[PDB]
DNA sequence: ATAACTCTATATAATGTATGCTATATAGAGTTAT
DNA sequence: ATAACTCTATATAGCATACATTATATAGAGTTAT
DNA sequence: ATAACTCTATATAATGTATGCTATATAGAGTTAT
DNA sequence: ATAACTCTATATAGCATACATTATATAGAGTTAT
């Protein structure tokens, strides 16, 4: 009933922890968003009215958001309904059709999702052509990061979830990364991402100057201070925020400042060196079997995303 | 309810920019044969009866029509009446079976997929020969084409919708085209296809010859008249009609009128230079994903289906029984 | 109600031709089995009575049946009662659990399901290297068969469904072979299965013979009588049961006359060569993903079973 | 109902040859303490209600109990609701929201699925050091064990299992064994395995000193008492209790009493020769076929997880990084 | 003062797609025969 | 008149957006040991 | 007489696992300007 | 007495039978052009 409604949402949240806390933070994002809408124009946010839902989703669009933001603003909705025990917005032909038309509409005016700069191996063996000489500390760990990051294919998240502990040897003295929790997977049995000879010395380093190893319960990537002191931590991590300027700077490095227009994907970002990496794979001919395993992903899209925009046929007319 | 459903019609066409000018046209079509059928053979079209949508699939495989137009058929009712809130006629056990049936029964009587009669570099060079030393506008102008379409697999729509503002020149007499092949959002904007002496050079004679490059904002093919005088147009495009037609019409010069009964592929269509440029491609043996370079293809039984009855892809077996 | 029962079943008759002809044969075989138990028991067929198709499937053990004959009568009768719009036996925890207990009981005794006798190139090359030589129009054909039952792989059932009109040629003159409908897909698209130039040959030399060419509504395989004279027919094909005593003769010839057991298997079959070929792949190093094509499955077990019972521990410890 | 009920429990009973010994005992010991817990915290346990479910799930997971050990308590209570002819607690939002959450909660606490420790060939050889020369009855059992273990790949009950009129003697100065490691209907029937002049051999003294061969019927392998005198049977088989013992017993010898704190897999178990079977069998790159020729798998993460820490599967962004 | 973060909120890209029966590990308690 | 189209309608072949969440992108405001 | 099937019934092995929106093909009818 | 087990119970790792049909296996009875 309501009652039925109100036992739903609290049983949510309740065992809140079983959805990401960014499914909260994107939950909560797109209330107020909604909320805030419904304010306006008097409605009623909750339950949501299809024809208001209808409103609302154009009224993003007008705003000139992204498809992408939109289709999560109706998820969300949809999300905290379902949930509920209600009908999802998106289950009346007024939400269904609109979000098709708002799509529709925007791809046949040109837009597609963007992708991040790519980091491929080229920009690693410049980059580390020019940190490895540095002593200072945030050089040494971010020289890491960014190995790790390329060599690995980890996300942010994955790499600052990385405590001591989790690192081990092949025999061969390769470093062997464990990792549990991934985007995509959520078990103990889990993997364990190899570095490579070069990449392993660049993490031992960093371990080395930075004294992480000083508790294996600590975090592999922690803060260093204008006085180039790391500040190892078991309890706190290296901010997802923090992970992703180490890309941005190091390309500030390379390139230098950034444009004016505001874009997105100026300089590399998280996703940088995934896309990247996955790259280069294709190019040295690795199987897509093979170039997936790399990356962890179940499926054949992304991957095949990250591969692009030859010339077979003109070599062809000159016989 | 009456007022349901009403509510439901009125969605649809408010946001009917949610389907393609062309689903709504196999939409209505299909609703009209529906319609008509229903008057003939006295029962009600909407909403739609199990045993009335069954009656007519029989008779339209009865009008031997295919199994992938009968699917089309009970496609668009079962849209229509998922729109518009009333149930589905495949989701009846009658409506279920009967397509199953069908769709056995029509295998089993040789029911053939159709695919393009490949365009490929024998025709190129055969028809290059013929038209390649003519004075003729429309000649030089079809050259091109079959030229942009062979060398670049490129789309119908995408040849039409070229401009000249799309055409650059690169390493070294040869062109270079950008384009947009895609329509995904979660895809690509567009791409860059190359030309050939083959090509490319073609493609200067129309340049010369049809004027062309005045307005750069002009698409590179226009209509050409009865007195071989070309059109330009920064604001139409050659129909898919006539596009279709330069492939039909040059395969009756080199090989006559029609030919065997009205069948589907009698003679070159808008595809077949995709299909022969990736034959080609893989006679050579090319590599997969470089043959889906100059495609665009995501899919494959769509190349696959175009690579088949050559002795490369013969498979496993023939090559263990062949030593 | 008993209405909507005679409805459903009636449906089913009516559009009969949605399953194949065999689903119809076993649903009516296992009936009979069924209706027979219960009239000596005195017990109403249907609506059937978990505790009395409990008791059938129990009787059809001591009857000394394989667990896959057993599952065969419970799906029949699965299938006419769901198919009906009414509870499935198999949704009682009589009948789910005694087919766990019956099957747990068998192979707990031993029982394991068979595979047809392989028949690899090694047996193909013999039988070849032997019928070669024989201006027998029986021969000719048998021999074809046989060397397209193994190089394409196709059951007997698709093979005899070959018409004259659904082969032709790579351009390197190998036969090619248009496969409509299979045990695993009813398509438009299909398949085309193409022929070494060998077995070309040895095709084309039973079409000549034959004389089936002459209508290519054809059916690639027919009678050939006493007197050697083909029988070519547009309507009727060779019988599935002659396809397959095709391979038990071949195999008489051979190996001689069969055990007197009784058992099944003593000589090759039907899926003797898919069974073959799939392995001699196997060996050669063919890549699963091919060999799988090869037989058309989309998954990988059955092509695993094919496979089975090397040394390279033995070949370990003497260093 | 409570006859529904009791008609449903009377079924499980009548067909409970449909389980395992050990699926039975895995429920009793399930509800044996869903029990004890339902008394304690004052609530009823049969039939399960979702909120109670809910909070014996989160007090397993504060005993520190693996996630993967919380599925199956679910498991059982599932399995006894479905076949009572109840609700299942999975199939409640609660069950399954803190599920979810604990097994998020529990991997980002370092939950780490374990698995056996290679019992290699280093291991073999300098167990087969120490051991080799000895005189001792249950030290030349224990070496022959090792060695059925370690180049056979072969599961505990098919080595207990084994009698001696399934073992052969083939290509010179070899044995051979005949055995079953399936149990799949659709599967094997059996197979074969082989030994060397490492095992087989150390198998003949076995054979000499256990005085083993004298009712061929005659179990392999068999208790050894304290006065070192050996007891055959073709009615009694070692405990699967016993070779697990063999394998820490002898870890024991070579690295000491136990170690760090009552862990799970600190010594050597059943499992480890067919782990460093593999990994040797790896190690020289055999192929992974072939490698499950040795096994019995059919999976891979059961093989992969064995074969991951090698330098040999590094994976292909190391194999590009180094050239 | 400030470098180097943290946080936090809106914006937008990226991805799998699921169990349940049966074995083993293991520490203890129970049993034989030495 | 007709070549040379464009529009149409019905026929069929060739693709690719809708779930449910979980994650990253980025600018800007707040925090802390130097 | 009979070889070589057909048929038919019981027995038992073998296998995928699914659409719906959007484009093209095509023959005709309609339109311009030559 | 204890070595050497076997039984147990609770803990966890490693697998693999339940749908819905569609097909082949095989002996034996009936069919037909020689």
């Amino acid at each position: 009933t309501s009652d039925e409604v109100r036992k739903n949402l609290m049983d949510m949240f309740r065992d809140r922890q079983a959805f990401s806390e960014h499914t909260w933070k994107m939950l909560l994002s797109v209330c107020r968003s909604w909320a805030a809408w419904c304010k306006l124009n008097n409605r009623k946010w909750f339950p949501a009215e299809p024809e208001d839902v209808r409103d609302y989703l154009l009224y993003l669009q007008a705003r000139g958001l992204a498809v992408k933001t939109i289709q999560q603003h109706l998820g969300q909705l949809n999300m905290l309904h379902r949930r509920s025990g209600l009908p999802r917005p998106s289950d009346s032909n007024a939400v269904s059709l609109v979000m098709r038309r708002i799509r529709k509409e925007n791809v046949d005016a040109g837009e597609r999702a963007k992708q991040a700069l790519a980091f491929e191996r080229t920009d690693f063996d410049q980059v580390r052509s020019l940190m490895e000489n540095s002593d200072r500390c945030q050089d040494i760990r971010n020289l890491a990061f960014l190995g790790i990051a390329y060599n690995t294919l980890l996300r942010l998240a994955e790499i600052a979830r990385i405590r001591v502990k989790d690192i081990s040897r092949t025999d061969g003295g390769r470093m062997l990364i464990h990792i549990g929790r991934t985007k995509t997977l959520v078990s103990t049995a889990g993997v364990e991402k190899a570095l490579s000879l070069g990449v392993t010395k660049l993490v031992e380093r960093w371990i080395s100057v930075s004294g992480v190893a000083d508790d294996p319960n600590n975090y592999l990537f922690c803060r260093v201070r204008k006085n180039g002191v790391a500040a190892p931590s078991a309890t706190s991590q290296l901010s997802n925020s923090a992970l992703g300027g180490i890309f941005g700077a190091t390309h500030r490095l390379i390139y230098g400042a950034k444009d004016d227009s505001g874009q997105r994907y100026l300089a590399w970002s998280g996703h940088s060196a995934r896309v990247g990496a996955a790259r280069d794979m294709a190019r040295a001919g690795v199987s897509i079997p093979e170039i997936m395993q790399a990356g962890g992903w179940t499926n054949v899209n992304i991957v095949m995303n990250y591969i692009r925009n030859t010339g077979a046929m003109v070599r062809l007319l000159e016989d």
